[PDB]
Parts: C-alpha cells; sequence; structure tokens
C-alpha cells in the first residue's frame, strides 16, 4: 500500500506560488486577485490537509476555482472529486490522461487490474493539450505533455518575479520508468519508449529555474525548506538540480530501456 504522507508545513516558493503539499505528495498553491488555482489533489486523506494548508497561509479555501494535477494517477489525482465536491473548482486535465481520470484508473494503461491504484470517478470541466495555457487573475501556466509515465504527464511552467527578478518555475510531472513497466512492444501503449524520448528531448532543451515536482524527494524539498527557513536566498531557485535530475533520469530510462532489450 502507498506510505501515508506526514504533513508538511505550507510556505511561499516565489513570487505567488505556493507550496501546500506533504512531505512527500507535492501541490501547489498559486494566488491570484482572481482567485487561487491548486495543483495536485494528493490521495482523499490528504484533502483535509491541503485545506489546513491553505488557511493556513490565509488564503480560502472557497476561493480555490482551478483543479489541476501533474498526472493521473491515485497519488495526484484520488482527492480531486472531493475538492470538486467541497469547492467546485474547475477541473482541467491533459487530453491523453481524461480517459484516466474519467475511468478512476480503470483504463489505465499499465494499472487497470490492479483495484488497489483505482480512485473516485470525475469530470473533467476542461480538456487540455500540449503548450495550452491556464491564465487567472494575470497568472499564466503552461502545460506541456512530457508522456510516458503516463500517457498525458504534465509538466506545469510558469514565470515568477521574487527579489526583483525573473525565474521559469517548472513541476516536473515525472519522467520516472515504474517498476514492471514494459518498453518495448508494449501492448496497450505501443508509444510508451518513443513518448519517453520525447519528454527527455523536450526536459534537456527547457529553461529550468525553480525547481519543483509532484514527488517532494525529486527536488530536495525537506533540505531546501531548511535552507529557506534560516533565511537563505531563494534555495528554491535551483537551475543546476534541475538539469541534473533530468539528466539522471534521462539515464535512468536507458537504463531500464538496456535492461529490458538486452538484460
Ligand atoms: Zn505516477
Ligand atoms: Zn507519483
Amino acid at each position: 500500500a502507498y506510505p501515508m504522507p506526514n504533513p508538511f508545513p505550507p510556505f511561499r516558493i516565489a513570487g505567488n506560488l505556493y507550496y501546500v503539499g506533504t512531505d512527500d505528495l507535492a501541490s501547489y498553491l498559486i494566488v491570484t486577485p482572481r482567485g487561487n488555482i491548486l495543483i495536485n489533489s494528493d490521495l482523499e486523506a490528504n484533502v483535509p490537509m491541503i485545506k489546513a494548508s491553505i488557511k493556513k497561509l490565509g488564503f480560502k479555501f472557497s476561493d480555490t476555482k482551478i483543479l489541476l494535477i501533474s498526472h493521473a494517477h491515485f497519488d495526484h489525482a484520488a482527492g480531486s472529486e472531493l475538492i470538486k465536491q467541497q469547492t467546485k473548482a474547475k477541473y482541467m486535465v491533459m487530453d491523453e490522461d481524461v480517459s484516466v481520470i474519467l475511468s478512476g484508473g480503470k483504463s489505465d494503461f499499465h494499472y487497470a487490474n490492479d483495484s488497489s491504484t483505482y480512485f473516485t470517478q470525475s469530470t473533467v470541466d476542461k480538456v487540455l493539450h500540449d503548450g495550452e495555457r491556464v491564465e487567472l487573475g494575470g497568472t499564466v501556466l503552461t502545460a506541456h505533455l512530457t508522456p510516458g509515465h503516463t500517457r498525458g504527464c504534465t509538466t506545469w511552467t510558469m514565470k515568477l518575479k521574487d527579489h526583483g527578478k525573473q525565474y521559469q518555475a517548472v513541476i516536473i510531472g515525472s519522467i520516472g520508468v515504474n517498476p514492471g513497466y514494459k518498453l518495448v512492444d508494449n501492448i496497450t501503449y505501443p508509444k510508451i519508449a518513443e513518448d519517453y524520448k520525447h519528454s527527455i528531448k523536450v526536459l534537456e532543451s527547457m529553461r529550468c529555474d525553480i525547481f519543483l515536482g509532484s514527488h517532494a524527494g525529486m527536488f530536495d524539498l525537506k533540505n531546501k525548506y531548511v535552507l529557506l527557513s534560516k533565511g537563505q536566498n531563494n534555495p528554491f531557485v535551483d537551475p543546476t538540480g534541475c538539469k541534473n535530475y533530468i539528466e539522471q533520469k534521462a539515464n535512468d530510462f536507458y537504463t531500464e530501456l538496456k535492461k529490458q532489450e538486452t538484460g
């Protein structure tokens, strides 16, 4: 079973982007004059935690206008129906992952026959596409299709002003190869390996100043938060860590491909 995350103190990352997630499953709040955008609903058990984090920062849960996700797996999206019920936020999802969201996991190319991965069915209010913007109150997020991990895995980007300076924030959706994924002659998702390769090409050439992700461990949340509490100049500005993480995951993909082809 998925390890239950622990609470994590919410904080401002940069500009109008806040962390409202856990010590593992990462969620983000973008605060605008016309309401807020929430990224990742996490597990059903985490929805009260997200609400509490939002309110701890002095914001209103009822001001959540838009709900986005990194990708259509239960650990990022299971809480979405509850959030929609409690806030009436509009749920927007990349085209290629909509089937999984509508089916609560039953159409997943890999986990269709693993009921431990299923989650509450919901409807999608707006279907997104590669390069499409999500705009609220002058804030502009861009959805980048970085497929492989899921068919519609989304890497979210935005530009943030921090201490008078401009930074591109990148929330890496995931380019991990899960244990058991088949990369050669995949029966349900034949383009899986081509998709990962495309994601690698996109991410390797992407400007990345503020390095974030769907999981805390991708981007060193805990150690960076400690630096932030100590008053360090934005430790979440980490272009070198971003470059190195993308390169590591690209290498991990090719390592797994080598194992499947030659091992
Ligand atoms: Zn996943
Ligand atoms: Zn995950």
